[PDB]
């Protein structure tokens, strides 16, 4: 019954975890820096454990494949053993719920519209009645299984147009949405959560926007895998954090004391 | 193991839990209307029972007594073995988290102030660096907890002044917080959840209003006793309604087609 190193799987998506831009010349943990960084060490002091943080080795959130019903991603690595912990911006689903266990969120978003600065959406709805302007969203995660399950008229009649466009509209990172929203000159709109869109709004060139409300209402978690009994201490620590204003403080640090749009 | 009865516990608070005008005319479950009686339907159909639905007998949230360690409110009848479940704006709190077991949340909020219109009020900060206009808190929730319990500075300083008031700036219910802002000429300001300050901006007569930002985030769960094997079913039910678009449906049914403000 040793205590044993915990292994952390996340994912690099800004400004959750970041390469160091010196990482080369670093080792271990010391690489990375970010909210999700900030908090993996709290939440470790927390439930008195130590960790190694490793990055997602197919660089995904999470999905289930139809026909061999194999988990990629974060999850996958919970699912299948090869982690014990998931500290990232992984979203609280029903799917997932079924496979691991989840903290009590420690983030709040929703689904958002990024734009290029002046194309002119301002509504999901708006969106879908048109095709002159692309829209698309990432693969593998909670973003596309939203409007690929949903009943709703506006996003079914996205998803309906999505899954037949071509090119194809969808995106391996959020790092290749934003860029194709900065290089197609306002014919592309990406569809990501409301927490990155933020980030992004306020990162140089400065040149992309959140526009409209939030589509849907949900959370991040830490997630666990499921039955693991750190996953009671995992909860605690989250709400405790939460209650004595360390989360905010990290967003404050991570989002606008980051803000290079003055 | 007979299917028996689930006995629920809520509360009057509008728009989650109310008496219809005509409730003496009525029985049982249909003497109430609002959002957590139209959530209770849902779980109760996803989750496969029948129920009950009984308002707690001392009209509280829940709060620990710290000489006798005695729970009162909704918290107090699931750790006491009197309902089965409690749906309800019942806030996730670390100490509530200890004694009873939440789903993951089905509505966000944030404490909040309210003014009576025309109040030199913007901030906390401004609340906290005057007297003249008093302010305080619900007894036997979280919101009063999370001022006693704070370390960051304009908040302590608010506790500090709110604990000793004279006379009193504690109230036993929300509509006696809310009747005390409307009564008392811009003189006192009322600190309560968002969600419930949003609502009565947009009830007649349209005198109070939610000023500054949000001074936390966390959220509504609905809370079943530690280790009942209701905690599953309802989890996923709370997941599946938000994912379906029904909380989002029923928040626009009971805020803002309920705006009487126009
Ligand atoms: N955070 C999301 C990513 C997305 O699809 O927007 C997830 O957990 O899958
Ligand atoms: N919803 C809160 C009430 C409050 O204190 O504002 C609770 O659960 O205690
Ligand atoms: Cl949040
Ligand atoms: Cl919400
Ligand atoms: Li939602
Ligand atoms: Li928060």
């Amino acid at each position: 019954g040793a205590n044993k190193t915990v292994v952390v799987t996340t994912i690099l998506e800004s400004p959750y975890v970041m390469m160091k831009k010196n990482h080369e010349m670093l080792e271990g943990n010391e690489r990375y820096e970010g909210y999700c960084v900030d908090l993996a060490a709290e939440i470790a002091k927390h439930c008195g454990f130590k960790y190694k943080l490793t990055i997602v080795g197919d660089g995904k959130y999470g999905a289930r494949d139809a026909d061999t019903k194999i988990w990629n991603g974060m999850v996958g690595e919970l699912v299948y053993g090869k982690a014990d912990i998931a500290i990232a911006p992984l979203t609280i689903t029903l799917v997932r719920e079924e496979v691991i266990d989840f903290s009590k969120p420690f983030m709040s978003l929703g689904i958002s519209i990024m734009i290029k600065k002046g194309t002119p959406i301002e509504s999901a709805e708006d969106l879908s009645k048109q095709t002159e302007i692309a829209y698309g969203t990432l693969d593998s995660g909670s973003t596309k299984e939203f409007f690929r399950r949903s009943k709703i008229a506006v996003f079914d009649k996205m998803w309906t147009y999505m899954r037949s466009a071509e090119p194809s509209v969808f995106v391996r990172t959020t790092a290749e949405g934003v860029a194709r929203v900065r290089k197609s000159k306002g014919k592309y709109a990406y569809l990501l959560e409301s927490t990155m869109n933020e980030y992004i709004e306020q990162r140089k060139p400065c040149d992309t926007m959140k526009v409209g409300g939030n589509l849907d209402s949900k959370g991040y978690g830490i997630a666990t895998p499921k039955g693991s009994s750190l996953g009671n201490a995992v909860n605690l620590a989250v709400l405790k954090l939460n209650e004595q204003g360390l989360l905010d403080k990290l967003k404050n640090k991570w989002w606008y004391d980051k803000g290079e749009c003055g």
